[PDB]
């Protein structure tokens, strides 16, 4: 009659993500370190190499370059690679590189796994990225694609946005998210410029890894994402 | 002796508050976006209809047109109308537009609510907004002023500050907190420039809402804010 | 064989931070507070005495100034000096001025405590400062040290970053986060200058501490330290 | 049958120069043979006929999946080659380290016999004592 209201239920999608998300929500205090890396050598490279991309039907985007950055914080501060479970004896250090990379999807959050991500070069890595993309927008991932990460990143950038607070997925101990690339004034060496930054927030567990490790971690990936050639020799 | 200390009863207020808000901390994961938008028009728009609204008895303030621009977020990404209860057949979607405006006064913290927010104007808006904000600070709201919100507007950029946290009212999917508004350098097309900018915080619950919805809901609001008359039109 | 994993177990030093901190991630819903600071003045203060202390062999940081600026806030907003236990009459207000300063150690987190922190100047704090680290760092430190404090610092600038989201050690209602130091374009007055800003992020707990409070607090404590001659007066 | 031919490296010295420095603070002596290293992996893959090899007996024509790639050096033992096991999953800097110290383990004879075995293609430096254009013997596996 007024203020009219429809009813709707839950069972169809919402209660299965419920179901996680209600587990996720108390598993451990988490925090999250917000910061921003200039990228003005990355947009660079990217744009250079677009065109060979384009020509082996590879599409660049930056995530690739943000893959071998984690691969390599991982191995330097090899913590990230662990995983909790909630009995005593379950510590478990990975000794290999799978990299989750979320989509949201109407089918809810997908994570589609890139194994041995330490392997691959970066045309390497675009083509496998959009490969998992299109899977996962169309449903047609196989579950044994979805498992196994030793970490995940989070793409929000596509939408806009910055710093945002992603949730760590409760199996593992943090998650990178990534924010959109705009140029902002910034002040380098003597002047004031403009550049392209990007933002990135970190997201961890902190009953494992604490503040400062999480931003070495971080520190360690903006110095790569900042120096493409140094990220890939 | 030394280092004293005074003991208090919790049963007065701080019982009652912290009752709501033990509940609210626990409901569902919680995700803030943090972002800014560039209100040069807004903020030229607002001082234009200063001398008006004062010959009128009215205060403008940024707020009505904050109210605006989430109306026709609300409208645009209808999931922000809707709300959950705990059992499955609760998933509420509301079809008005009643957004709260939330005030920290003596009394705790207390939402009056604008019903029918998407059938006023600026004027009337900044009227109605001075008028529960009166009534909210010495108590002498109706109780049925503070109920049907489909969304909650939080300032805390009357005390300063950006890029707070803000707890979703547990009954809703999302709260949008308002920063100041300051002027930062920006950069502009090819120019450094300095131009004011309002600090946005968007909070929802995971369970529902998933990142690239929320925000693309926000950036519904940020190129509304930026360009009034878009807005009003 | 493939995908190598090694298990550890967790009773060493890990259960003992998880039965922490699977306490504080359910103690109340925490609000954060992201600011920024010019420090400009502070710098050059710092900067004048600094050898004046290398010769009392004092090593001057900024943390005694902020030491200084929370104290001063503290008593302003006395809110701050409160602590809540469960039961309902334990509502306590400290009439002493105790501040924890955080460290991150290989013994997990330690928090010596400077005591009467309100009766010391500048070079005293550096001073003990300097001594509580050290005896953080090798373990070295009486118990009742780690005890009584009103209020956190955690400094994660050290590292580097920015905007953390410290977690307010449960029997308090607020800490301070401390990032780094670095130069931004800002805009001052009608021009766009560089100048170092500082990263602040200020915890509290939502039962006690509203949004509007915290703020003002947190614009007290910007204010002393943008002008430390009136912060030592 | 051998081919002579000639690459402009003009980039290559540049890069390799770039990165010397890094590499020293490291601990890596970055020469040439990484990028040469990983050139013939690439060239390995596309055409894939080079990652055979032939026994004598009809049924043998085997064709590797893997890029294992031996390093030749003459010493006072004789002609060794340590081999870099997959060769196609190292970075530079990586396969530069490696290198070295598979060098150093030859120079000595503290070579497992396990690392002088399984390479799909062998790389012989002769540029190091200066030349052009020689003539290598194709291992015969």
């Amino acid at each position: 009659g007024e203020f009219p209201e429809t009813r709707e239920k839950m069972s169809g999608i919402r209660r299965a993500i419920a179901k996680a998300m209600v587990h996720s929500k108390h598993t451990a205090p988490h925090v999250t370190l917000m910061d921003e890396a200039d990228v003005t050598k990355l947009v660079a490279h990217r744009k250079k190499f677009k065109a060979i991309a384009a020509e082996k039907g590879i599409k660049l985007t930056f995530l690739p370059y943000v893959v071998k950055a984690l691969v390599s914080a991982l191995r330097e501060y090899p913590v990230l690679n662990t995983s909790i479970d909630d009995e005593t004896e379950e510590i478990i250090q990975k000794h290999y590189y799978n990299i989750g990379i979320a989509a949201d999807t109407d089918r809810g959050l997908l994570v589609p796994v890139i194994k041995h991500a330490d392997r691959k070069p970066i045309f390497a890595l675009a083509q496998e990225i959009n490969e998992l993309a299109e899977k996962a927008r169309d449903g047609k991932l196989t579950p044994g694609e979805m498992k196994g990460a030793s970490c995940t990143i989070t793409n929000i950038g596509s939408a806009g946005g910055q710093w945002f607070t992603p949730v760590i997925n409760h199996p593992e101990v943090a998650i990178l998210g990534i924010g959109r690339i705009a140029e902002k004034p910034i002040v380098r060496d003597g002047e004031i410029v403009a550049a392209p930054m990007l933002a990135l927030s970190l997201s961890f567990d902190h009953r494992m890894i604490d503040g400062a490790t999480a931003q070495k971690a971080l520190n360690h990936i903006k110095r790569l994402l900042s120096d493409p050639e140094l990220l890939l020799m």
